[PDB]
């Protein structure tokens, strides 16, 4: 077995596929991708998207979610067998809608590998800055982002069912939910509710992708 994943290690849709290839204990070749690297990912797929899967047979495939069915039923043995939650996809709606103001201008300032060429960052940075707007305005604002994120993460506090799924038994709300709770160890000063630091720990070590605190800005 010999399955490639390309990536942005920032990205949440590449974090859902590394996810499942973790907890199945699948081993997995990761790519990372430069931010600006358009020709790669259009020969594998038809246009500039990642994560791509390449299988066995080298035929590539695009869409986290298909990559996460894929690799869960490859065994013949799902792994993401339990109940979703409506109020987790209700908490996901509106904590995705606003998120990014944290994530992005630090993401841009973050040593990751898509990131490596001084021409991917700024790629990245001119393409964000034009969609969610002023980096240095955005991080004016860290606090008050910083305060609902908190008070966000109280609510779902309460519906952390267990350390390690976040319903109880694991499911698509772990792959959805996991990605972002990662990315926002990148910000400094979010108070973490017990429960939900919890269950951030214990996710990561499952599927073994890294926490992101010793760069947290
Ligand atoms: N539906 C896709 C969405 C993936 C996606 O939007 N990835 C972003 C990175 S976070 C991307 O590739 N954007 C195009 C670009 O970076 O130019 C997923 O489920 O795989």
């Amino acid at each position: 077995s010999a399955m490639k994943l390309y990536i942005y290690d920032h990205c949440p849709y590449c974090l859902k596929a590394r996810m499942i290839f973790g907890l199945k204990n699948i081993p997995v070749e990761l790519h990372v991708l430069l931010n600006d690297d358009a020709e790669t990912p259009t020969r594998m797929v038809g246009q500039k998207q990642v994560p791509i899967l390449q299988k066995d047979d080298s035929r590539y495939m695009p869409e986290s979610m298909d990559i996460v069915h894929y690799v869960d039923k490859l065994d013949g043995k799902p792994l993401l067998t339990g109940k979703r939650s409506p109020a987790i996809d209700e908490w996901l709606r509106k904590v995705n809608g606003y998120a990014n103001k944290l994530l992005l201008p630090r993401f841009a300032k973050s040593a990751f590998d898509e990131f490596s060429t001084p021409a991917a960052r700024k790629y990245f940075v001119d393409k964000k800055e034009a969609s969610a707007g002023n980096f240095a305005d955005l991080l004016a604002h860290s606090d008050g982002l910083i305060k609902n994120i908190s008070d966000d993460l109280r609510a779902l506090d309460k519906l952390i069912v267990k350390p390690n799924a976040v319903n109880g038994e694991l499911s698509e709300d772990d792959i959805q939910l996991f990605p972002l709770l990662r990315n926002l160890t990148l910000v400094a000063g979010i108070n973490w509710p017990s429960r939900v630091a919890d269950y951030r720990d214990n996710m990561a070590k499952q599927t073994q992708i890294n926490l992101l605190s010793s760069m947290a800005i």
